[PDB]
RNA sequence: CCGUCGUCAGCUCGUGCCGUGAGGUGUUGGGUUAAGUCCCGCAACGAGCGCAACCCCCGCCGUUAGUUGCCAGCGGUUCG
């Protein structure tokens, strides 16, 4: 798929925070605020969309990533729509560079998933009992999409790059490909497939994902 | 084998990350606790020794047990 010309909702976001080198995907100042160049977005998405179909197609994964605020409640939604894997709630330093160390973490979600419907539960002291329903509450936040990891992604698809570059770090370090919602603030000499656009509105994080996962199916023929 | 700091809440490790390196991070900060007790947060996620917990006494109650116990209810007293 193709977007429109859909100028209503992206053409910059932040004031004069910027980064030097973002320049490239500027078109002029407004009030005080950096406006992206649309024009140059398309080419830019003409690219990152063929990088996912082609991903897509070969039956990759993609790691969503957006610890924002705002992206918290889309991240969620999107992911679930392929098969793909998140990271909703907080990035847990080296959920790709540690993974080996965390997946141990998940197997502990499996373990105890069991517990809470098998006979052992109310048999046994009831001081550990919520000593291990607080463990799952916990799991059952950060681990909510990792869960989906069998071994590290081809590819991640962060939103706010500059917040999450931890994660952007780790990957770069891996050799996974990075695809991020960018803008105005981040270091783009550092995102394989950038998608220049305001961020912080709902609108705006919505319609970039949605998109792309509507790529991502149509892609795998559903 | 014991005294002692000290029943104090600490002491550390794997892997990850930071640093040329000694080392650091985790264990920290904000809240909380009797406690490194727990919450929130954070390049960390766990784990070990320690805290706690499992064990004994005390306080309520139940079951099993009646040569301690009693007119608690009845019959006699040298009415003990």
């Amino acid at each position: 798929v193709k977007e429109l010309l859909e100028a209503g909702v992206h053409f910059g976001h932040e004031r004069k925070r910027w980064n030097p080198k973002f320049a490239r995907y500027i078109y002029a100042e407004r009030n005080g605020i950096h406006i992206i160049d649309l024009q140059k977005t398309m080419e830019e998405l003409e690219r990152t969309f063929r990088f996912i179909e082609d991903l897509a197609m070969r039956g990759g994964t993609i790691l969503f990533v957006g610890t924002k605020k705002q992206a918290q409640d889309i991240v969620r939604m999107e992911a679930e729509r392929a098969g793909m894997p998140y990271v909703n709630q907080r990035w847990l330093g080296g959920m790709l560079t540690n993974f080996k160390t965390i997946s141990q973490r998940v197997h502990r979600l499996e373990e105890l998933e069991a517990l809470f419907a098998s006979p052992e539960i109310e048999e046994r002291p009831k001081k550990e009992q919520v000593r291990l329903k607080h463990e799952l509450e916990r799991l059952q936040k950060y681990l909510s999409g990792f869960r989906l990891l069998k071994r590290l992604p081809d590819a991640i698809f962060v939103v706010d790059p500059t917040k999450e570059a931890i994660a952007v770090r780790e990957a770069r370090k891996l050799f996974i490909p990075v695809i991020a919602l960018a803008d105005t603030d981040s270091d783009p000499d550092l995102v394989d497939y950038i998608i220049p656009g305001n961020d912080d509105a709902i609108r705006s994080i919505q319609l970039i994902l949605s998109r792309a996962v509507d790529l991502i199916i149509q892609a795998r023929g559903g």
